[PDB]
């Protein structure tokens, strides 16, 4: 690995057109410096691979308010209006991929697998294509995406998707020794570390350079064989996107949907109702929450002083960590995820994220606040693939015609019927 | 996960019949204690995914001694007389898979990916099948393997592979928490690892268990999810398969082998003349050394002192690694192989064809003990084969041939060959191109050695030997 005193000179050659991986989940663990050399070469026409578009002001966005990019294939582009703006108009290519997905594609890339199957995205419009990739100047779609091969396996269905390699990738990473072993902290790793074995060059920018044998040689995240530019940036921003700190109907589902956890459990809860019912959960009862840009064992939102940018959930909001927790890379959390390791999946044109994968596997329960049962204000329905929907439990008050009045699809009524439970304490 | 003090309470609902993933390399990161267990169950018919067979009387071995075992799906399965006798009566079953491959396979089993495409052992009998996973009692084929299903993509072959999962997974690792994640002492790591994410019930056992919080969170290599069942290993024995302490025609080969490394060059090398040929390079040249088995920054053979079990290299010899060294594992070591990370594959060959195809790691009827890494190795354009062989054969035949009268390692793969007689570049489109000779040897002298034809480098030379 080569080491630089300066940002631009690391990324000077990067020619107009190229494609380009960036790291960074939402605006945790993103390459600052490198994004920021960029602004100063001016480079264009750049197919960006990166999860996230950031920010409007920072983040991938700068480079969307310089217009020095041609496309983005991303999983998820909300929270960031420049992108919807230039998307809409037609002056900007988007291929929305499931996170999962993309992580895989780029971890193929750099491990000589040119392309795998994965049911992530199967009877959607990733599998049956369609999709508006580019617009006319007006609303008229002008490129669409292409549909994925589809093949059965062990009696399930998958869908094919290529492996993904840049000419170059932007990497950040929390400390490197001076042979050029790298390391990431917290939940600043996701896209970080399999980009950095996907493209012909990898530039990487740390924090910190520490002397060789700092590390253990067991715990260096990245070998300096992926890395062959590196850097120490100039300035941090340790920006936070969505600071959580701690210092109904909507009640009636978070008390039922409380009722879901159990001893033990590893589960994956969306912002919103499902992670709210967390709160509930028994102080004798373990459960154990993953969290798709890298983390298990979540915590509880942290107190001023514990807040950490290197520490965000997937709903991009501040999180501390319980004892015994662990972080990894997108791509292990996916394979965690995909490979149904997750026992519950509970969850409530910007893209899809990871909930395509979330669902992918037949080995997770997945409840809504595909699908295996749905709790709401009025009832609890189970759902079978071969039998349908089914009213198990009802509102205390309401009855099955209140039901039949609010609901679109016909359904059956368990002879076990009973009124919606509720969390105790 | 859950915690047991008995390992046979942790494996003794193994149903007879299941396929069980077994980690370890060579005696390598072994379970010993839960391998004791299946001992003491006597669990049979077991479908063992072991990358390879331990020794006659250690390791995946003892459960064949014990003929606990109905089928091995490996890569490599030499240093094991019981597994060959086994084998040969029509007793045992094997499906011989690359290291690699076998690895990624796991990998997507653990990763929810059914199958997936690579180059590895594309034009070779792991695609074109036919091969014996067993033979009947009288010596006729009981079972074959199948073909492999070929595409090409950009312009190159891959085969496809299919995911392996196991009922079961008996892991060695080195510490536990007691949460349940856990971590890898060293190269002890290997198969270990992606084996953990690839069964329903994985059961572990560690030599240590220490309080959570013991480990930063960064640097737990298996989340307590993986872990389902945990156990402290009773007793330990620190097993050496080849220990290797430190205090003519191989010789000029060698000598100009060494001049191929080049400062900065990521290498692998197979042991023998290759790896002996690292010895020559120049203090001054700094060269990194991968192992397959999940090292980077390989060092000399250790002092009686420094000899360490979970250290050993490909060729199953205890080793030492350098300052700025890393461990990984099996399934990273090959991402990294395959992806053509490694700039420079330095091996020995049998013959080698005018285009790049090469025979070296089996003889039909004379040495059926599986590929290893070795299709891996070549397995990427990205990274430059040369191979290092002596010139001619026994009767003085051709190695250097139109074809390849032993079983290919990979097609069109081989960018330079070096021998005792001269140095050849090679080119696919090509072909053989003579470009440097040993002083005093003339052109027809290679002509009447050398198999096939072979173009003359305009710019012909001595051959090069280093020093000072
Ligand atoms: C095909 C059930 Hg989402
Ligand atoms: C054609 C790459 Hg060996």
């Amino acid at each position: 690995t080569k080491f630089y005193t300066d940002a631009v000179e690391a990324v000077k050659d990067i020619p107009n057109g190229a494609t380009v991986l960036v790291g960074g989940f939402g605006l945790c663990g993103i390459p600052e410096n490198l994004i920021g050399a960029l602004l100063k070469t001016g480079v264009k026409e750049l197919t960006a691979v990166s999860n996230n578009a950031g920010v409007d002001n920072f983040g991938l966005g700068l480079l969307l308010q310089s217009k020095q990019i041609k496309r983005m294939i991303s999983s998820y582009v909300g929270e960031n209006a420049e992108f919807e703006r230039q998307y809409l108009a037609g002056e900007l290519e988007v291929e929305l991929t499931p996170q999962g997905t993309l992580a895989e594609r780029i971890r193929a890339g750099g491990a000589g697998v040119p392309a795998f199957y994965t049911s992530t995205g199967y009877g959607t419009l990733v599998q049956e294509g369609g999709s508006p990739i580019k617009y006319n100047k007006d609303g008229s779609i002008a490129i669409a995406s292409k549909p994925r091969e589809v093949r059965e396996f062990n009696g399930q269905h998958f869908i094919l998707e290529e492996a993904i390699r840049g000419d170059f990738a932007l990497v950040k990473a929390w400390k490197a020794d001076q042979a050029g072993n790298v390391t990431f902290r917290k939940s600043a790793r996701n896209f970080n570390l399999p980009m950095c074995k996907a493209a012909e060059t990898t530039v990487v920018e740390v924090e910190e350079i520490v002397d060789i044998g700092s590390f253990a040689p067991e715990d260096i995240h990245i070998p300096k064989i992926y890395v062959h530019r590196l850097v120490k940036g100039e300035k941090y921003e340790k920006r936070i996107e969505r600071l959580s700190v701690r210092k109904n109907v909507r009640e009636r589902i978070i008390k039922r949907a409380a009722l879901e956890f159990e001893d033990g459990m590893y589960a994956n809860l969306g912002i919103g109702i499902p992670l709210l019912a967390s709160n509930f959960i028994s102080p004798n009862m373990t459960v154990h929450l993953q969290s798709e840009n890298g983390i298990l064992g979540l915590g509880p939102y942290p107190l001023q002083n514990e807040v950490d940018a290197d520490l965000i959930n997937a709903g991009k909001e501040t999180v501390t960590v319980l004892p015994g927790a662990s972080y990894f890379s997108s791509d292990e959390s996916f394979a965690m995820i995909r490979g149904g390791h997750v026992n519950l999946t509970m969850l409530g044109v910007k893209g899809m994220g990871g909930a395509m994968d979330l669902v992918s596997s037949a080995k997770t329960k997945v409840v809504v606040t595909c699908v295996n049962r749905i709790i709401t204000e009025k009832a609890v329905f189970d759902v079978d693939r071969k039998k349908g929907l089914t009213l198990i439990e009802l509102w205390e008050g309401l009855t099955v015609d209140d039901i039949k009045k609010s609901t679109g699809c016909d359904f059956a009524v368990s002879p076990k019927l009973i009124p919606m439970q509720q969390v105790t304490t």
